[PDB]
Parts: C-alpha cells; sequence; structure tokens
C-alpha cells in the first residue's frame, strides 16, 4: 500500500521519489519528513471535522463581492423534482424547508440536516446567505435559466468524508579563495563577486584577475564587510564573463546553511547560463553536471559558528517625506525609528529599506522593533513578500500578517505567493508551511497550488522545490492525489491527440483530420481517460461524458483542441467545454486574465458590474495549458465576414455587429444586449489601457450572444509591442443603438470608463504590489522596473484624482479622433 502511494506521487508530480533520495541531501531529507508530519497532522484534523465544516473544505462557497424566481429541487435517491417561487432574499434553509414541505405531501410524511448540491457540479448552497449572493444563482438571474439543485443529507456528506480518508567575536573581513573553473567559451575571463542582502549590496563588488580562455585563478578575494556584520540572509553572488563584454554564466549561494551554521569550506558551484550580476536567481546549482560549468571556491575557516538565536538579538519634516530617497532623509527615518512603530506602523517597509543590514547592531535594534510591531494590513504584508525584504524574521512577519487572509482573497493572490517561492533561499520556509497548511484546509486552494507548482516542473531551478511541496501535499491528501491523477491522465492523451492533429493538418483536409480525431477519441483508453474528471480550470466544474461528435480543433498555428462535454444530472450546466493549447506559453494570458478578474471584483466591491467574462486559463505543463470555452460566443472577424444564408444580412460593415445582436436578441431582448455590450466594452476599454494590451485586431476580440464583449490571446501586455486608449467605430455604433448621432448613450458610456478608471486608481498600489511579486515568474515582458513603471503611468498614481481624470479625458478624446 505504502509503495503504491510513492509510485502514484512520482507519476503525478512527473519526478520519481528515488531522485530525491539519490541526491543524499540533508536539507531535502529534513524537508520531506518535517512536512510529511505537518501534512499528515493536517489530514487528521480534517477527518474529525463536522459535515458542514467538511463542505467548507471539499466544496468552498462561491460568493459574490425583493424579486421571486423559479427554482427546481430534487432528492438524491429519486428523479421526481419540485418547482418553487422563492425570493432572492430567501436563505437556503427556507428552500430546504420548502423541499421537505413538498416531500411531506408526496411521501405523505428538519432542514438543518441537509445541504443543496448544484446538479452535476462540486458546488453547494449552505450558510446564512441570501440566494442572490451565490455565484450560481446570480448567473441564472442574468442568463434567465432555472437553477437545478439536489437535497443532500448529512449522512451522505459524512460518507464522502470517510471514503476520502488516508558570532559577534569574528571581527575579520570576509574573503573567499577563487580556485578554478570547468567552462567552455572563445579573449580573457573575469569573475565578479558580490555580497547581497536582497536587491541591494552589503559591500562593493570585487572582480578577479584576467585569465585566458578549464581556467585557474587561485586568488583570495576580500570584501569591505566584517564576518560578524554578515546578516542571516547573506547571499554570495558570482558572474563568470569574457572580456577583451560577453556574459557566460552566473551562480549564487547562502553564506549560512539551512541549520543556520556559517558555511566552511570547499564548494563546487554548477553555474547557470547567462543572457550582469543576478542576486534574484536561485541559491542551488544547475542539475546538468554533465555540461554545466563549475566554479570551485574555498570559504576560509574561523574555528561551529551558528547564527545567534533571537534572544541574543533582542538582548542587544518627518511626515512630509512619508507620502528612493536622499541620504539625510534615510538618516532621519533611522534616527526616529521608535516614533514610526507608534504613529506610522504601516511605514515599516520604508524603515526596513533604510536600515544598515551590513551593520549587525542596526539589524538587532530593527528586529527588536519588529518583534513588538503590530500586525500589518494584508496589502502592506504583500509588499513585505518581495525580494527587497529578504530577512527571515521579516518574511515570518509577512506570513503572520497574511494569516488573517480569507480563502477568497488568498485565491486572488495564490499565483503571486507561488512565484514568491522562487525568491526563497531554503526549502523549509514560513511561506511553504503557510501554502501547504491553507491547501489542506481548502480543497480548491490545494487544487490550484498543485497546478501552479506542476506546470513549472519542466523548469530545472524550481523542479526540486515544487516536486517536494507537491509530494508533501499528496501525503496530506491521498484522495485528491488520485483525483489530480485522473486530470493528469486526461492531459496526457490530449498532448498525444494534439500531436496527431498537428501532423494530420499539415498532410490532409480539416474534415478528414477531424474525422480521424473522433476515431482516436472513440478508443477505449481515450474515452475512459478524457471522461469523468474535475476540470483542472475549476474543480467544481465536472467534465463528465466527452461529446466526441462536437470535438474539433482550431485553425491557428499550434492547432488547439476544442473538447466539449455533456452531463445527464446537470443538463445545460454540464454542457461545458475546454480548449487544450500546446506549443505556446499561457502564463501571460493567465496573468492578464487574473488582473482583469480582480478589476471586476474591485468594481463589484463599489457596486459597478461591467459584465466582464473572466474565462479560465491555466498552464498545466511545458508550453501546455487549458482555456475555458465561452459558450455561444464568436470573434469580431467571424461576425464581420457578412456571409450569406444567415439572418444577419448587413449592407455596411459598421452595421454587422448590431445586426448579429438583432438575430440573437429579438424585440425586447435587444435592449438588454446593448447595455451588456456598452458596460463590457467600457470595462475592457479601461482594462486594456491600464494593463497596456497592444495589437488588438478583430481576430482577438470576441462577442457573446448576450451582447457581452471580451478579449482573447493576451500575447503582448504593458505596451511591450506605450499603447493609447482604443475605440472602434463598429462599437460606438452599437453603443449609440445604431444611430450616427446619439450623445446620451455615449456620455453614459463615457461615465462607465471614468468610474472604472477612478476605482482602479484607489487600488493602484494593489496592482503594483502583485506585479512586483510577479517579477519572480521569469516572464520575458515583466523582468525590469520599466515594466512596473507602465502602470504608474497608465493609472497615474503620483497625480491627484482631479488631474488623473482630466489626463484620462485627454487620452479618451484622442481615441475618438483616431476613430475614423
Ligand atoms: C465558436 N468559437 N468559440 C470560441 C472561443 C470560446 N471561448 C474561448 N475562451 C476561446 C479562446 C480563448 C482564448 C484563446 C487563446 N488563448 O488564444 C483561444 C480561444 N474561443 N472560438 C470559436 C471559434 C472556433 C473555430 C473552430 C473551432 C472551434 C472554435 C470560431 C473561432
Amino acid at each position: 500500500v505504502k509503495k503504491l502511494i510513492n509510485s502514484q506521487i512520482s507519476l503525478l508530480i512527473g519526478k520519481g521519489l528515488h531522485e530525491f533520495d539519490s541526491l543524499r541531501d540533508p536539507e531535502v531529507n529534513d524537508f520531506r519528513t518535517k512536512m510529511r508530519q505537518f501534512c499528515e497532522e493536517a489530514a487528521a484534523h480534517r477527518q474529525q471535522l463536522g459535515w458542514v465544516e467538511w463542505l467548507q473544505y471539499s466544496f468552498p462557497l462561491q460568493l459574490e463581492p425583493n424579486r421571486a424566481l423559479l427554482v427546481n429541487v430534487k432528492f438524491e435517491g429519486s428523479e421526481e423534482s419540485f418547482t418553487f417561487q422563492v425570493s432572492t432574499k430567501d436563505m437556503p434553509l427556507a428552500l430546504m424547508a420548502c423541499a421537505l414541505r413538498k416531500k411531506a405531501t408526496v411521501f405523505r410524511q428538519q432542514p438543518e440536516e441537509y445541504a443543496l448540491q448544484v446538479n452535476g457540479r462540486h458546488e453547494y448552497l449552505y450558510g446564512n446567505y441570501p440566494l442572490c449572493h451565490f455565484q450560481y444563482i446570480c448567473s441564472c438571474l442574468h442568463s434567465g435559466l432555472t437553477p437545478h439543485l439536489t437535497m443532500v443529507h448529512s449522512s451522505s456528506i459524512l460518507a464522502m468524508r470517510d471514503e476520502q480518508s488516508n558570532l559577534w567575536s569574528l571581527e575579520q573581513p570576509f574573503s573567499i579563495e577563487l580556485i578554478e573553473g570547468r567552462k567552455v567559451n572563445a579573449m580573457k575571463l573575469v569573475v565578479q563577486a558580490g555580497l547581497f542582502h536582497g536587491n541591494e549590496m552589503l559591500c562593493k563588488t570585487v572582480s578577479s584577475s584576467e585569465v585566458n580562455v578549464e581556467p585557474v585563478w587561485k586568488q583570495r578575494l576580500e570584501f569591505d564587510i566584517s564576518v560578524c556584520d554578515l546578516p542571516r540572509m547573506a547571499r554570495l553572488c558570482f558572474a563568470l564573463y569574457a572580456v577583451v563584454d560577453c556574459p557566460i554564466a552566473w551562480a549564487n549561494l547562502m553564506l549560512f546553511d539551512y541549520k543556520d551554521q556559517l558555511k566552511t569550506g570547499e564548494r563546487c558551484l554548477y553555474m547557470w547560463p547567462s543572457v550582469l550580476l543576478n542576486p534574484a536567481g536561485t541559491v542551488r546549482g544547475n542539475p546538468n553536471t554533465e555540461s554545466a560549468a563549475a566554479l570551485v571556491i574555498y570559504l576560509p575557516e574561523v574555528a561551529p559558528v551558528y547564527f545567534p538565536a533571537l534572544e541574543k538579538i533582542l538582548e542587544l519634516l518627518r511626515e512630509i517625506l512619508e507620502r528612493e530617497l536622499y541620504e539625510h532623509e534615510k538618516d532621519l527615518v533611522w534616527k526616529m525609528r521608535h516614533e514610526v512603530q507608534e504613529h506610522f506602523p504601516e511605514a515599516l517597509a520604508r524603515l526596513l529599506l533604510v536600515t544598515k543590514w551590513n551593520k549587525h547592531e542596526d539589524v538587532a535594534q530593527m528586529l527588536y522593533l519588529l518583534c513588538s510591531w503590530p500586525e500589518l494590513p494584508v496589502l502592506s504584508a504583500l509588499e513585505l513578500l518581495d525580494f527587497s525584504f529578504p530577512d527571515c524574521y521579516v518574511g515570518s512577519f509577512a506570513i503572520k500578517s497574511l494569516r488573517k487572509l480569507t480563502d477568497d482573497e488568498l485565491f486572488q493572490y495564490l499565483l503571486q505567493l507561488v512565484q514568491v517561492l522562487k525568491y526563497e533561499s531554503y526549502l523549509d520556509c514560513e511561506l511553504t508551511k503557510f501554502l501547504l497548511g491553507r491547501a489542506l484546509a481548502n480543497r480548491k486552494i490545494g487544487h490550484f497550488l498543485f497546478w501552479h507548482l506542476r506546470s513549472e516542473m519542466h523548469v530545472p531551478s524550481v523542479a526540486l522545490r515544487f516536486g517536494l511541496i507537491m509530494e508533501a501535499y499528496c501525503r496530506g491528501s491521498t484522495h485528491h492525489m488520485k483525483v489530480l491523477m485522473k486530470q493528469g491522465e486526461a492531459l496526457s492523451k490530449l498532448k498525444a491527440l494534439n500531436d496527431f492533429v498537428k501532423v494530420s493538418s499539415q498532410k490532409t483536409t480539416k474534415p478528414q483530420t477531424k474525422e480521424m480525431m473522433h476515431m482516436c477519441m472513440r478508443q477505449e483508453t481515450y474515452m475512459e481517460a478524457l471522461s469523468h474528471l474535475q476540470s483542472p480550470l475549476d474543480p467544481s466544474t465536472l467534465l463528465e461524458e466527452v461529446c466526441v461528435e462536437q470535438c474539433t480543433f482550431m485553425d491557428s498555428k499550434m492547432k488547439p483542441l476544442w473538447i466539449m462535454y455533456s452531463s445527464e444530472e446537470a443538463g445545460s450546466a454540464g454542457n461545458v467545454g475546454i480548449i487544450f493549447k500546446n506549443g505556446d506559453d499561457l502564463r501571460q494570458d493567465m496573468l492578464t486574465l487574473q488582473m482583469i478578474q480582480l478589476m471586476d471584483v474591485l468594481w463589484k466591491q463599489e457596486g459597478l458590474d461591467l459584465r466582464m467574462t473572466p474565462y479560465g486559463c491555466l498552464p498545466t505543463g511545458d508550453r501546455t495549458g487549458l482555456i475555458e470555452v465561452v459558450l455561444h460566443s464568436d470573434t469580431i472577424a467571424n461576425i464581420q465576414l457578412n456571409k450569406s444564408n444567415m439572418a444577419a444580412t448587413a449592407a455596411f460593415n459598421k452595421d454587422a455587429l448590431l445586426n448579429w445582436l438583432k438575430s440573437k436578441n429579438p424585440g425586447e431582448a435587444l435592449d438588454r444586449a446593448i447595455e451588456e455590450f456598452t458596460l463590457s466594452c467600457a470595462g475592457y476599454c479601461v482594462a486594456t489601457y491600464v494593463l497596456g494590451i497592444g495589437d488588438r485586431h478583430s481576430d482577438n476580440i470576441m462577442i457573446r450572444e448576450s451582447g457581452q464583449l471580451f478579449h482573447i490571446d493576451f500575447g503582448h501586455f504593458l505596451g511591450n509591442f506605450r499603447v493609447p486608449f482604443i475605440l472602434t467605430y463598429d462599437f460606438v455604433h452599437v453603443i449609440q443603438q445604431g444611430k450616427t448621432n446619439n450623445s446620451e448613450k455615449f456620455e453614459r458610456f463615457r461615465g462607465y470608463c471614468e468610474r472604472a478608471y477612478t476605482i482602479l486608481r484607489r487600488h493602484g498600489l494593489l496592482f503594483l504590489h502583485l506585479f512586483a511579486l510577479m517579477r519572480a515568474a521569469g516572464l520575458p515582458e515583466l523582468s525590469c522596473s520599466k515594466d512596473i513603471q507602465y502602470l504608474k503611468d497608465s493609472l497615474a498614481l503620483g497625480k491627484t484624482e482631479e488631474e488623473a481624470l482630466k489626463h484620462f479625458r485627454v487620452k479618451f478624446n484622442e481615441a475618438l479622433r483616431e476613430s475614423w
């Protein structure tokens, strides 16, 4: 049984557990055991929770940030359903009471014992919340569809729970002996050394003696910093390059081991290739020992030298600048450091940036202020997670402050908290403990944590860290491990099926290619693997029976698969589809869609609903991911083709979109579609401007039959080819109800763009803090300060609300000027 679990994890994580043992590392071995225990302890607490508390794990409530409606309800062991006229203000218990009141008349005779399951979905309806607050009910009101729910008893939820069971005395300066190398290049070679505490230096960078292109230096390189002054999170960064400048390779390492002891003596560093000094990069060597260039160094002995315990550390014009700074200004903040904790605790970040980390006595005083520092708000704590604040206790302080995070707020920032793991120095950290703990406390969190980690196993620098985390998770959840295995098996067949489609497309016609996709899918192994799975894009969405006859592929370069599903239990709710893309990177798209999804949350938090389409996007592997099918939608280009035999026969190209909406929304339905279009058009106008999405043609802009506009293929963001505001004549025509002159509908639309832009500006720091944590991701279009600077300009944070709104009106008028 124990062997089975081991081999099952290996396949799921895509890296055999034998590999972890084959390294024979104490850090790897200590992580695996300490975390297994923590995960198994968390699995035990889960097995004793109540049936309602279990639902909070297995099926977390999807909640939104008077008027009666028709609702259909049925029981578990029957087909007979009941239709009720219940209000939006009604609690699920009142609906549960109605279901038991209409059962007592049919069966001829307590709501607290039940839970309402969503038909063919891993979503539930429970708690003291009105029906209209539920995301499932809320969607059914706008679309007009009838909600289908199932009455599930406490004993059946408990049946699910059971079947799912498992020192300062060192005044000498710092030095290293740069022995030899084992590189290959074609000139002289220099080795640059630097001591770092985050993004900034501890002492000036020292270069080596110029040696010709297997080189031997054998030189002791000294640094302008004492051994006793060296902070706990001190990083020794190297850069091997060639000069007559050409970068070859880079390599960094911690001065203290995971056991806090200062490192001595000999070390072989397997260097990572280059594009000069990179402090952000990993502290572990290139696992390609076969072809990786080595850097042999010696750490001169001082004798055990463990870093001092916290008890030893603890024993040892102002307001105007508080809204990059001069030296006198930095001294001022360090001078009145006690007054900062008392009156401005939220300014901790600026105080942590001015402290001299290269002076151990300044660090001790700072840590004493930190150990009595009151809990920072989630927002302020998100800034502390950045590489700018590397200290272990500072990292611990951020986690401690982030513990107040809701499962809904954590789901919005999970991607950033996963990418921040790349900044980490040691395997066992306060972040991983938090990420694993929250994952084993909420199944939806654990689902996305796994997928964010898995999709990056192909990246060698994070393959060891992520593989170890996923292993620990599977110890804490054996059932979910088997659930995610079904998802991994489905994605395996999809890659093979797509590989055939890519070959076939270059050899024969699409009708014959599509027919041989169906033949490949209708095979037992394909049929079984591609069916009855939780959607990796959303665990609550169940992809049951695969609708092979409706499966096709897209005509774009990498031939993306179009996989449709069907459900008996759900009906129309189970008529969901997925897109399997292979060959392109879906990381930027995921990022852009999460940023757009947040804007929509922040708009709904101020009352405004701009009818945004936050369709799922998830990279699942090596240039491989999934995209959620937006049903009953089409591109501007496919709508504007003005093809014959169709109900939308337009005379002018501007009338194409409006005529399309006329056939899809008749008479009194068209009026709703225009407002749906106008709000989404306004929503995406601000979103694309703020995020800086360029090259927006008719092929990457889509419309829903409801009128709703959305954007696809986010290939280039942050104006990385500055981009202006975009307005199309075809859209203004739809907004103005199909009239050449209608200022009333245009000014009401101009009001939506203004309201949306002003809201975002207030949360402008939130977008900055998250995009800065996303610099860790290694995205080619988000790697420097000039990328982050785009938002500070597009949102205009430095200016006031009156100046920023006026400057926005300047950009909006230029978009209408460019509009023919
Ligand atoms: C009908 N219909 N619907 C959609 C569609 C729906 N929801 C989506 N989320 C996407 C999408 C999103 C992002 C990317 C990307 N990351 O680039 C790609 C696609 N597309 N597409 C088609 C069309 C189609 C043609 C042939 C076969 C199948 C379909 C007519 C174009």
